[PDB]
């Protein structure tokens, strides 16, 4: 089976979340469990967990389904001690509430290095914020996410994941992310199938497809290799349509959150639904 969905907003409260991607028919859904763009919230109560995990029954969506983002704050590779340590407290907080809500997965932008420390200490110190998070909390998969490599991100190379992959100590809590926009932008071609399936066997022999918890299916505003993250409607932008085609056809992306997060939410229900449409069996 595939899960297909999009990153809905939780405006209103969590259980919002579930309402709306119901409303789009999907069979997945991303959220963040707090705002993104502060460092703390209020305690999750017994009623808003209860509200949370009612609606995620209610409209048939399982943990497996759900892929919540981390806050826009949080850089698990800070070369800054003092700003490492603030980020690692709160992305065990946002593992914790991840727990609490019944989820099982947690994608987040590995971290960025401000030209202070080296690419490969970075991405050790992130390895070690993943394996001090999983040593506090049970049950949620710490999922990295590609990125498009801006500034001083790193995560825009296959080799990126792996190197943290390799310094996580417990793996059957890792894993990661394939963002399709990310890709591009960082040189990944993806514009035809015969660039799909080259750029997923450099995925398969670098990462591993024993890792892949989910994928963000975006197309691209930006160019091939322009390291720029701006993503696109699907079809309407610089990957096209083929590249989704041949997802939706290929069971190495089957049993986990295929999530949308394409810039025009008025035709995220389109979206899911032609996704859903090209696993349909087609004459000769
Ligand atoms: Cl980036
Ligand atoms: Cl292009
Ligand atoms: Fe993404
Ligand atoms: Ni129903
Ligand atoms: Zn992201
Ligand atoms: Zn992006």
């Amino acid at each position: 089976m595939k899960y297909i969905g999009a990153h809905v907003s939780a405006a209103g409260g969590l259980a919002n979340a579930a309402i709306r991607a119901a409303e789009i028919d999907a069979t997945a859904f991303a959220l963040f469990t707090k705002n993104q763009r502060q460092w703390r919230a209020a305690p999750l109560t017994t009623q808003t967990i209860d509200e949370f995990k009612a609606a995620c029954e209610k409209y048939h969506y399982t943990s497996a389904q759900i892929l919540p983002h981390d806050s826009y704050l949080i850089n698990l590779g800070h070369p800054v001690t003092e700003a490492l340590e603030k980020s690692r407290d709160a992305f065990i907080d946002e593992m914790q509430r991840c727990e609490q809500l019944g989820l099982s997965l947690l994608n987040f932008h590995p971290g960025s290095h401000l030209m202070q420390i080296s690419e490969e200490d970075c991405l050790a110190r992130i390895a070690e914020s993943i394996n001090i998070a999983l040593d506090k909390t049970q049950g949620v998969t710490a999922v990295i996410e590609n990125t498009a490599g801006q500034g001083s991100n790193l995560g825009f190379k296959f080799e990126h994941l792996a190197a943290i992959i390799d310094g996580v100590e417990d793996k059957s809590r890792v894993g990661v992310c394939i963002d399709t926009c990310h890709a591009f932008a960082a040189g990944y071609d993806l514009r035809t199938p015969a660039e799909c399936e080259k750029t997923f066997a450099d995925f398969a022999r670098t990462v591993g497809f024993k890792y892949l918890r989910g994928m963000h299916l975006n197309d691209a505003k930006s160019t091939f290799g322009s390291r720029v993250d701006r993503h696109h409607s699907l079809g309407e932008g610089n990957i096209g349509h083929d590249a989704f085609r041949w997802i939706m056809q290929d069971d190495r992306f089957d049993g986990i959150p295929l999530i949308l997060e394409t810039i025009n939410p008025d035709i995220w229900a389109e979206e899911i639904a032609w996704l859903k449409a090209q696993q349909t069996e087609k004459a000769v």
